[PDB]
């Protein structure tokens, strides 16, 4: 499905109640006309980031809390603006998780954990403990059963023994996520992983053994116990299954710790239906009746809706999931989290399988987890000037005064002393929204822009803060800037038969703004555009439609900026 004004299209995971939510989709449509579209893709959390960068993804996107903040720092989430009365429906701790250098980026919609699910007829008492799991399975070998089986290949399911006894990703202190202290290798978590490995190498489980494999057997009543969230108690349901929900086991009597994630729907930075995706998730979807739609399809856990949640709070199975939640933490929303899943699951793949040591796969994780880095850079310093910023309100206007304005269109870096559009800026449809100030690094005079900020600006401590403003242009509103009369003329003047029917040009996408408040005046002091973001935009040929990207990692020219971040 394309995204187009006038209709909805949402993204949320294949194991959530995507069928109740296109229920309160129907409902949304009757009344109002507006279509929405559920889809459950696969890889969608991956998927995102790309098709939201080309204004080609969801007008809305459901997942864990925490993903969304790599999203906010790419810029690619509208922040929302709940009004103080709708704020007070939903609790205070979800509303936290959804938090993003200050600014509210997501609305959650419920807590969720992982629990213990274990069969009441095959196991009366489920076992308090992971260690007397080994001796449980025996018997139940004997019996035609295995004791346990849960998704050995997604690292969300392993890592509440992994960090039971000591293992963690990011170190919180001096009130922030110390990306370089992560707890991957260190002993706790060696010795949860080795006793992971220790029950597949005894044969207590299969190390291939994934999400389906292991529904299956427990719905079928082939093993004992499962460890899954909210999500899948109503598959038990329909199956022969008499369950229950408790804590899960404990490893060297420490509880196990379960990464605890608060599902939040967030609103596409390059939507053209914001205001109607508000509409749809306040006003349909956070009501008793929308939540319980999706409950009725598959169990939300502690939905943040206060109402709905005191209404729910009797359940076992959600008081199950509150106990577990409470031993465990609550998932870091940091920008390094997708490193740091993809380095743990790396190791516990290598580890359980045999193809490394425990030793060496957590070795390798926590370096790559600690390497986050790779991000790929696209924001260029503007060496040699200091162009004042344009005002919030001119930004819109048509002609801003400042070069190193949004919407302007430059030769190259090199030549932003040649404005292509000066004071003929296309207007920006109502759809194309500005994204900013965005307050990205607050200056207290390594990690983060000061090093980048200090060795560029020889006065850098006279200025407080960094300021970012964020546009995505539409290929509409391209088209009509490649066909205005000062581009017409400017691709005209070429006077080469290698670049006929070819052209290239760069609009500023985006501008970071320094705020305060060799020997320099007042005018170094005052605020300034220090760097910009570029799309270019090519025309390969004749038979080729234009295309746009944003310049990362260089720019291609004699002199050709390399970008800073
Ligand atoms: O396994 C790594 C994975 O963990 C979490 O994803 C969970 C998700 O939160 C649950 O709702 C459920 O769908 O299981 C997923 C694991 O398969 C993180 O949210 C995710 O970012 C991470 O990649």
């Amino acid at each position: 499905m394309k995204i187009e004004e006038g209709k909805l299209v949402i993204w949320i995971n294949g194991d959530k109640g995507y069928n109740g939510l296109a229920e309160v989709g129907k409902k949304f449509e009757k009344d109002t006309g507006i279509k929405v579209t559920v889809e459950h893709p696969d890889k969608l959390e991956e998927k995102f980031p790309q098709v939201a960068a080309t204004g080609d993804g969801p007008d809305i996107i459901f997942w864990a809390h925490d993903r969304f903040g790599g999203y906010a720092q790419s810029g690619l989430l509208a922040e929302i603006t709940p009004a103080a009365a709708f704020q007070d429906k939903l609790y205070p701790f979800t509303w936290d998780a959804v938090r993003y250098n200050g600014k509210l980026i997501a609305y959650p919609i419920a807590v969720e954990a992982l629990s213990l699910i274990y069969n009441k007829d095959l196991l009366p008492n489920p076992p308090k403990t992971w260690e007397e799991i080994p001796a449980l399975d025996k018997e139940l070998k004997a019996k035609g059963k295995s004791a346990l089986m849960f998704n050995l290949q997604e690292p969300y399911f392993t890592w509440p023994l992994i960090a039971a006894d000591g293992g963690y990703a990011f170190k919180y202190a001096a009130g922030k996520y110390d990306i370089k202290d992560v707890g991957v290798d260190n002993a706790g978590a060696k010795a949860g992983l080795t006793f992971l490995v220790d029950l597949i190498k005894n044969k207590h489980m299969n190390a291939d053994t994934d999400y389906s494999i292991a529904e299956a057997a427990f719905n079928k009543g082939e093993t004992a116990m499962t460890i899954n969230g909210p999500w899948a108690w109503s598959n038990i349901d329909t199956s022969a299954v008499n369950y229950g929900v408790t804590v899960l086991p404990t490893f060297k009597g420490q509880p196990s710790k379960p990464f605890v994630g608060v599902l939040s729907a967030g609103i596409n930075a390059a939507s053209p239906n914001k205001e109607l995706a508000k509409e749809f998730l306040e006003n349909y979807l956070l009501t008793d009746e929308g939540l319980e739609a999706v409950n009725k399809d598959k169990p939300l856990g502690a939905v943040a809706l206060k109402s709905y949640e005191e209404e729910l709070a009797k359940d076992p199975r959600i008081a199950a999931t509150m106990e577990n939640a409470q031993k465990g933490e609550i998932m870091p929303n940091i920008p390094q989290m997708s490193a740091f899943w993809y380095a743990v699951r790396t190791a516990v793949i290598n580890a359980a399988s045999g193809r490394q040591t425990v030793d060496a796969a957590l070795a390798a994780a926590q370096t790559n987890a600690a390497r986050a880095a790779a991000m790929d850079k696209c924001w260029f310093t503007l060496d040699n000037a200091h162009y004042p910023p344009p005002s919030l309100d001119s930004m819109r206007s048509g002609h801003p005064i400042s070069p190193a304005s949004l919407g302007h269109l430059i030769p190259s870096l090199a030549h932003l002393d040649q404005i292509i559009n000066a004071k003929a800026i296309e207007p920006f449809p109502a759809t194309m929204d500005i994204h900013g100030p965005t307050i990205i690094e607050d200056f207290k005079w390594n990690v983060g822009l000061g090093g980048a900020f200090s060795r560029s600006v020889a006065n850098y401590w006279e200025f407080d803060r960094l300021e970012r403003y964020i546009m995505q242009p539409t290929r509409s509103y391209v088209q009509k800037c490649i066909e205005r009369d000062e581009v017409k003329r400017w691709i005209a003047k070429n006077k080469s038969m290698m670049m006929m029917g070819r052209w290239e040009v760069y609009m500023i996408t985006g501008i970071i703004v320094a705020r305060g408040g060799k020997t320099w005046g007042t005018s170094q002091t005052g605020d300034f555009v220090w760097a910009v973001r570029l799309a270019k935009i090519t025309k390969s040929g004749l038979h080729s439609d234009w295309k746009m990207e944003t310049v990362f990692g260089k720019t291609s020219s004699f002199r050709g900026q390399k970008a800073i971040f």
